[PDB]
């Protein structure tokens, strides 16, 4: 392959990043996305430094911070993009040309070349310059000199001499992985598009291939469809975004090229757009629970990325097989038509547009979220659905940390991973309407914590990241999950709790034991932190109403139950008083994240909680949420023993659904919950139907080789799927015996027949 050849690519990707081949004439979305260009433009043509000898390129971006030298560069390749669209403002525009030829020779001399040795984060040298670098050459190669482009490729070499590693000379190089190796390779791809170079272009292609192969620790993609980055956080919804998009691009540009990636086993990552992404996305949003840091960030959120992901399934559904690409568009038109409140097309590129309007005209019906459980043990978490609400359970344990901070961002996260419950519904803002710029990063919803206040960027025990549990884990059979967290508490205070969730087609049964702590401070479980927006949205219980006032907390009285207005149900299965607040919380997003604005947030919030007071010993706490339930409903939770707790304590939890005909159990020590048992650590829920009974096992702690229960229902035969081996114990009943060898959290389908 030859001139021809390389002149094609940079051709295609300029009607890439452009849409310059694809922009309808008189489409009102096409129209405000010209717009949108032209006024980005115009702010960063207005902001130039036009002086003589200066020492930066935009007045308001200085070189000598790494961060706004790659917002120096990006801001020259948006206006090489416009500079290249027609019909933008700027189109072909000569004056514009040679401000952002001036801006790259400017930037080059004075900061970003093969004489400079990085200084500060790394990530802003080898990827944020080289990926718009790299596109500015592109767009520009008609007009870009010999010498211009070889000082331009000389920096990026410089700085990324191979894209499967990372770091500066004077670090120790690693290889780069997930995210940051698509993201590397993309750079010296477009880079090598540039400057005419297969050998490095083809090398840059087969990094790729490692990204989707599975892993069983650390970082990557795991056969459960867990994504793991940064070695211990779950980060499919940001990090695994950036993977998936970087992915769809260059697979689009060199598709059908000498240089097409034909790797078979791509198909793992094909596979992942339902293994993987489909179950986080949640009404167009990424779940906050997989996506790490960036959940403070104001403006890289659930929608921004789940439209990401959304463009990039779009993209990458051209080049499927007919069925698949169906399945895919109607997953992204269940996603967009459901999404009234960050509508994709606002802001939305001209690439983004035409994508979105290709799928408008399929014709595609949009495809429901399914109801039921989606299980990511190697990550920690689960999601659930049921009509009009999505679960979102965060755990962390000896594999997965608390949290994940850094550059500034997300110091404050620490109690996100202390088995978070987040309920998404039809109140589409409730985590993205400045959620994480004022919340009580201190009373995060399901959450059991010590009161000791912890500091930003708070580590555990000897620097650790991840707590030394005991484990965490789920299972689910059919309509109800069982899901465990034990809770070591961040930041060194000696908290321990054993959290359990039971999970069915509506409710959800919330159950905690064993809680102490060796800090001295008082332990609180929060049943709900629910952002009411502006609104004074009324708190209903049996003897009228709580928590009128702000600011003034209540006890719930003996009915047990309390109902939220525009949310639905709680309801209270044991003794402990339940603390009712209505409060106004104020925040910045600058107090999250050293690059939040200033302007201060007013939220109101429901904020619901047990306090297990100082000092407790074996605490415990035992609760409902019935997400969309009428205050009628609610009032008749606690009736007709619908929601039974089987046990609640150190040895075991257990609930019985009446309606579902299902049982759920964690168990944490060798006993019985009810006629359940197990030899060890165990996750399950089972129902009998006729002479069949089903379970739903997992062995939560990933490490032993052999699990036994003993079985509920009397006496079973034959095993007529799954496989384990029958028995009987002591005592006449039936067991059932596990080879749980290297099963990685996973479920055991099991049916036995009478
Ligand atoms: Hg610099
Ligand atoms: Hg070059
Ligand atoms: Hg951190």
């Amino acid at each position: 392959p030859g001139a021809a050849e390389f002149a094609a690519l940079r051709n295609r990707w300029v009607d890439q990043i452009t849409g310059r081949n694809v922009i309808q004439a008189g489409d009102p979305d096409f129209a405000k996305a010209i717009t949108a260009l032209n006024n980005k433009a115009a702010d960063s043509l207005a902001k130039l430094d036009a002086a003589a000898g200066r020492t930066s390129v935009f007045t308001d971006l200085s070189l000598a911070k790494d961060a706004e030298m790659v917002t120096t560069y990006t801001r020259l390749s948006q206006l090489a993009t416009a500079w290249a669209t027609p019909t933008a403002a700027v189109f072909g525009d000569a004056a514009v040309l040679a401000a952002i030829k001036a801006g790259l020779a400017d930037a080059n001399t004075l900061c970003y070349n093969d004489r400079k040795e990085e200084v500060g984060n790394w990530w802003s040298w080898e990827i944020g310059v080289p990926r718009a670098l790299a596109d500015a050459m592109v767009l520009l190669h008609a007009e870009l000199s010999a010498a211009e482009r070889t000082a331009y490729c000389a920096a990026i070499d410089h700085f990324v001499p191979d894209p499967w590693l990372q770091f500066p000379p004077k670090r120790g190089k690693i290889t780069s992985v997930g995210a940051n190796r698509v993201d590397l390779c993309q750079g010296i791809i477009i880079r090598s598009l540039a400057g005419e170079d297969p050998t490095k272009l083809n090398h840059a292609v087969a990094g790729l291939s490692q990204v989707w192969q599975y892993v069983t620790s650390g970082d990557g993609i795991f056969r459960d469809g867990s994504f793991i980055q940064h070695s211990t956080t779950p980060y499919t919804g940001s990090y695994g975004v950036v993977l998936l998009t970087g992915l769809s691009k260059l697979f689009s540009l060199l598709g059908g090229t000498a240089f097409e990636v034909s790797d078979p086993t791509r198909s793992i990552f094909f596979d992942a757009v339902e293994g993987s992404f489909a179950p986080v996305m949640i009404n167009g949003a990424m779940a906050d629970a997989v996506r790490g840091r960036s959940i403070s960030r104001e403006a890289n959120t659930g929608y921004d990325l789940g439209a990401s992901a959304i463009e990039a399934i779009l993209l990458l559904a051209r080049a499927m097989d007919p069925a698949t690409a169906a399945r895919w568009r109607g997953l992204c038109a269940g996603w967009i038509a459901r999404d009234t409140y960050r509508p994709i097309l606002n802001s939305a590129s001209v690439p983004r547009t035409a994508l979105v309007k290709q799928l408008e005209a399929t014709g595609v019906a949009p495809v429901a979220e399914a109801t039921g459980h989606k299980l990511f043990p190697a990550m920690d978490r689960t999601m659930h659905r049921g009509p009009g609400w999505a679960l979102s359970l965060a755990l962390s344990s000896n594999r997965i940390a608390w949290y994940e901070c850094g550059n500034g961002e997300n110091n404050r996260g620490y109690h996100t991973g202390s088995g978070m419950t987040y309920f998404y519904t039809s109140d589409l803002g409730q985590y993205d309407d400045a959620f994480w710029a004022t919340a009580n990063y201190n009373r995060l919803p399901g959450i059991t914590v010590d009161t000791t206040p912890l500091p930003d960027k708070v580590e555990g025990q000897w620097g650790a990241a991840v707590p030394a549990d005991e484990w965490s884990g789920a299972t689910a059979l059919g309509e109800v999950a069982a899901v465990g967290q034990h809770l070591v508490g961040p930041g060194r205070t000696g908290l321990t709790a054993r959290k359990s969730w039971f999970v069915s087609g509506d409710v959800t049964v919330c159950l905690g034991a064993d809680i102490s702590t060796a800090s001295g401070a008082k332990v609180e479980t929060i049943v709900d932190h629910r952002n009411l927006h502006q609104g004074s949205n009324t708190l209903t219980t049996a003897a009228g109403t709580i928590a009128g006032t702000a600011g003034t907390v209540e006890v719930l009285g003996d009915g047990r139950w309390v109902h939220l207005e525009g949310f639905g149900g709680y309801a209270m299965l044991d003794d402990s008083p339940l603390h009712v607040l209505r409060e106004t919380r104020s925040g910045s997003w600058s107090g999250v994240n050293i690059n939040g604005s200033a302007t201060v947030q007013q939220r109101n919030f429901a904020t619901l909680y047990v306090n297990h007071g100082v000092g407790p010993v074996a605490g415990s706490y035992a609760y409902m949420v019935a997400p969309g339930a009428s205050v009628d409903l609610t009032r008749k939770l606690l009736e007709g023993n619908k929601y039974s707790v089987i046990r609640n304590d150190a040895t075991a939890q257990s609930v019985e659904f009446k309606t579902a005909k299902t049982t759920a159990a964690t168990f944490w020590k060798p006993g019985m919950a009810g006629d359940l048992g197990a030899s060890g650590p165990a996750c399950v829920v089972f129902s009998r139907h006729g002479n069949e009974l089903s379970l739903a096992v997992s062995e939560p702690t990933q490490k032993a080789a052999g699990l036994t229960l003993t079985l509920p229902e009397g006496t079973w035969s034959s095993v007529l799927e799954g496989a384990g081996t029958l028995g009987t114990d002591a005592d006449g009943r039936s067991t059932l015996t596990l080879d749980t060898t290297g099963l990685s959290g996973k479920t055991k389908l099991i049916k036995l027949k009478r």
